[PDB]
């Protein structure tokens, strides 16, 4: 599948997209204002994500450090990224079908929209100014709004047990995004499209 991730922002970000376990394609670039990479993600990738960094210093290497969504100091990610980190989901050809959506269970640095470029199914978007409003006790100083369960370290924000209820936290996120995952046990907003679509990531969609 392709996947088109393009910086609508007026600042530059870092790309990155990993399984956790390996990068998908080059796993991380520069994408400055209005730059767009196309990657490829093998069919039947399950548990990919793609999230966008910001303030990143890298060396001739390819090491550095970023301060939001950092992976382990590392232009192409290999793993998944520090929070706070707006968060494109995708697992790819199960069973015929490809499941998609956005997530603030990991807190929220760039705007995002994450639609299909081929037909039978919608896009989802979370592209609010949660860090301007942000509550004081979830504010990254790096930049960002973490989620609670970064912060507080709860049974209750981190759904340990697999019982938790939403919080005043989690209907923050969900009251200015109700289209992305706001703690772990949020009713879906997954959507299903035909096996073997494409798509596009924008940051910052409505820049
Ligand atoms: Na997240």
């Amino acid at each position: 599948a392709t996947f088109e991730i393009v910086n609508r922002c007026s600042y530059t970000v870092w790309a990155a997209a990993s399984k956790g376990d390996a990068a998908l394609d080059a796993g991380g670039r520069q994408l400055n204002s209005g730059e767009s990479w196309t990657i490829n993600v093998e069919p039947g990738t399950n548990g990919g994500k793609i999230w966008a960094r910001t303030d990143c210093y890298f060396d001739d290497s390819g090491s550095g450090i970023c301060k939001t969504g950092d992976c382990g100091g590392l232009l192409r990610c290999k793993r998944f990224g520090r929070p706070p980190t707006t968060l494109a989901e995708f697992s790819l050809n199960q069973y015929g079908k490809d499941y998609i959506d956005i997530s603030n269970i990991k807190g929220f640095n760039v705007p995002m929209n994450f639609s299909p470029t081929t037909r039978g199914c919608r896009g989802v978007r979370c592209a609010a100014d949660i860090v301007g409003q942000c509550p004081a006790k979830l504010k990254a100083p790096g930049g960002g709004c973490n989620d609670a369960c970064t912060v507080f370290q709860t049974s209750e924000y981190c759904c340990t047990t697999g019982k938790c209820g939403p919080t005043e936290y989690s209907r923050f996120f969900k009251r200015l995004c109700p289209d992305a995952f706001s703690y772990v046990l949020d009713k879906p907003t997954t959507v299903t499209c035909p096996g073997s679509s494409n798509y596009r990531v924008t940051f910052c969609p409505t820049a």
